[PDB]
């Protein structure tokens, strides 16, 4: 009995009352990395924020309620199951079969 597949870690201080609301979007910068700690994808290397909307699911399980746990201004680190993440299938190549993903968004502004 584990319970919740997604484990946050705060690095750097936001607002501390500032969290994102479902129905609007969230300008954020991650950076996604295997168990091991290899990127597969990562938004500020191609030097661009990632918008999405909240309750939409545009994004996966473990961003949604990981996200909301962070305050704007906040950088903390979001760890993903493959049960959060997409399941037991995945995407082949660069997402394998029951295998944990690591995220790393930071809260930039709300829009």
């Amino acid at each position: 009995g584990p319970s919740m597949g997604v484990q946050v870690e705060t690095i750097s201080p936001g607002d501390g009352r500032t969290f994102p609301k479902r129905g609007q979007t969230c300008v954020v910068h991650y950076t996604g990395m295997l168990e091991d700690g290899k990127k597969f994808d990562s938004s500020r290397d191609r030097n661009k924020p990632f918008k999405f909307m909240l309750g939409k699911q545009e994004v996966i399980r473990g961003w949604e309620e990981g996200v909301a746990q962070m305050s704007v201004g906040q950088r903390a680190k979001l760890t993903i199951s493959p049960d959060y993440a997409y399941g037991a299938t995945g995407h082949p190549g660069i997402i394998p079969p029951h295998a944990t993903l690591v995220f790393d968004v930071e809260l930039l502004k709300l829009e």
